């Protein structure tokens, strides 16, 4: 290791781990995706009727991050479940379900108990893990190794974005026979090529993320607001800032703001809004104005080329542009960096 | 409001009557049957559907979370509960054999209404659970249930939430009325529904105890409300109540997700309310209480009044009467409704 913290290293490693996940799998010449661990099951999975993503903590947030593109490209119901809640409810599961179990370690008890429950119902089980030979990796019918390398830190960082990328790769396989989605998977794979270079462009803003931490050093709460593709971003951002900085960070769905949580907004409540260039732009802007009109001052994580938000907002963490279903990868990096720097400022052991 | 200053307070205290009104002409406690006459032109088709989708905003979404489990149990169907804004953002796949419920006090909430029109275009059977006769959601659905809570004049939903809760329970009871193996389960639930109004009066009797808890808490900036299973909705709804009218930074936390990051926020200084009721998640909840006290947290525990071990081993507890596990969520949310109110009065705001 070269850096101070394991977490810190693992964060800056992301332009390399992403490439490792796509290694011997993606091909940018002939637009083919191929996930070896699923090559014996991919046709049976393609005939299934629902996808269930079961996980705890940040591995659950990755499901949330890729729910939408999975629905769009499989045209199947996609259900994302927190493993503890899944087991408490005795969730209905059937033989034509494909159940995914996302777990970095492959040993989290609830996610594994969920695997056994699903297997007993006769569902097709799929592992998205980072630990070869782990319990979740062995006991599932098939699976994918995200290949992000070892993770020794307490907060997941590279594991999250590589869980992300692999689920997007799975989505690209599922829709490979459909004529109408040929262009759509082209633009997604172009973005997967540009991804590591653009992740490095985000790592360039460590300066601005370091000094944003010092302003929020004394603060006790921070509301992270996000829509659609970035609901996961805000949930995951809020979870890091909880876990390692011990500040009350809560992710809030932007569309739910007017239904109650808006009350929390005043001049003294710091807000981080994720307003990016996708189909929900106008609605994210309505959420901004609702916050401003309540006298809040939001640090907006926005697009680099979004002129009417860079000038119109005091603090902006400008992020490079990618295709809508990949932006979640880029826009979460500033928040995992902010979680690290606040932890340092308060004099805590990130590891 | 006869004696009350607040509409919200009046409406919370109205809940022993509004629950009766919700069940009037639907639950028969003389022969223990359930019928929702607003559905009878579609009930055959609904009974043959292959998935329920609940679509709503805010506390109406919470009413969905609060009833997801008994709906899965009694229907044996997948039940997916969706926040309406995010439902539209994703173009969620919907099919002709889906039954889509639209939970809305007002019956006009824009996202919930657009979710309705989206589901119709795809051929799903649509059902309105509203508190407003002749509203858009009531008119545009194929069938409906009016929850009969009465006008809600407060800004925060109280009686409507719990009426929506009972409504969805009634629907669940109806869906399993032909299963021999479930007759005792549903007789249990209906006995619970019949006792429920008096058990709310007993909860409302702790208005004093809840007042004095608010005096100890109202200076605080944050409070974590933790709970599991049936009471996950209780903690999300209580967290939204405390946000909406007190402006305190409350947040609902799934008890089973504590050990995955949120537990690091717990110490001597962070207020915590845990929900520990006598149901199948008891041991899992106690585990959650052990790791909160192990990190120096001194939580207020909402619990069963005859749970002698939680009452003795914790200083401040709110002692709630026991009912059926799938109804308990009605009793355990009320103290949080009242706390939100007394917490807000102490600070001094115009609750309505
Ligand atoms: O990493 C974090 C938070 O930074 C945890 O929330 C884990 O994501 C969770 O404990 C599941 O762990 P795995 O099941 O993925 O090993
Ligand atoms: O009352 C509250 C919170 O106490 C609101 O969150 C409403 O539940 C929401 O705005 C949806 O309203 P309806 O669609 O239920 O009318």
């Amino acid at each position: 290791g070269n850096f101070s913290s394991f977490m810190q290293k693992e964060i800056f490693e992301q332009p390399e781990s992403v490439v490792n996940t796509m290694r011997g799998r993606v091909n940018f010449d002939d637009y083919t995706v191929n996930l070896g661990g699923l090559k014996d099951h991919i046709k049976e999975i393609q005939r299934c009727r629902r996808l269930i993503l079961i996980a705890c903590g940040t591995s659950y947030h990755a499901g949330v991050a890729t729910r939408q593109v999975l629905e769009e490209l499989t045209e199947l119901p996609v259900m994302v479940e927190l493993a503890s809640d899944f087991l408490d409810r005795n969730t209905p599961v059937f033989r034509d379900d494909v159940c995914f179990f996302l777990s970095q370690s492959g040993e989290t008890a609830d996610t594994l108990m969920g695997l056994r429950y699903c297997k007993e119902r006769g569902a097709l089980t799929v592992g998205i893990t980072n630990t070869v030979g782990s319990s979740i990796s062995r006991e599932t019918d098939c699976g994918v190794h995200i290949n992000a390398g070892p993770e020794i830190g307490v907060a997941s960082t590279k594991a999250y974005t590589s869980q992300f990328v692999s689920l997007v790769m799975f989505a690209l396989m599922m829709c490979d026979d459909r004529i109408s989605m040929q262009e759509r998977r082209k633009e997604i794979m172009l973005g997967l090529k540009r991804l590591p270079d653009l992740i490095k462009e985000v790592l360039s803003m460590d300066d601005e993320i370091q000094k944003l931490a010092t302003e929020l050093y004394h603060q006790k709460s921070v509301l992270i607001m996000g829509r659609g593709y970035h609901y996961a971003t805000c949930l995951e951002g809020a979870l890091k800032i909880k876990e390692i900085t011990y500040m009350h960070s809560e992710g809030i769905l932007a569309g739910e703001l007017k239904h109650g949580p808006l009350a929390l907004v005043d001049k003294l409540m710091p807000v981080i809004m994720i307003i990016m260039r996708d189909h929900t732009y106008a609605k994210c802007q309505n959420a901004l104005q609702q916050v401003v009109a309540r006298q809040g001052r939001p640090v907006v994580i926005c697009d680099k080329e979004d002129t009417e938000t860079i000038k119109n907002t005091k603090r902006t963490i400008k992020v490079p542009h990618s295709v809508d279903c990949l932006q979640g990868i880029l826009s979460v990096i500033p928040l995992q960096l902010l979680a690290f720097h606040l932890a340092v400022l308060r004099g805590y052991d990130v590891d």
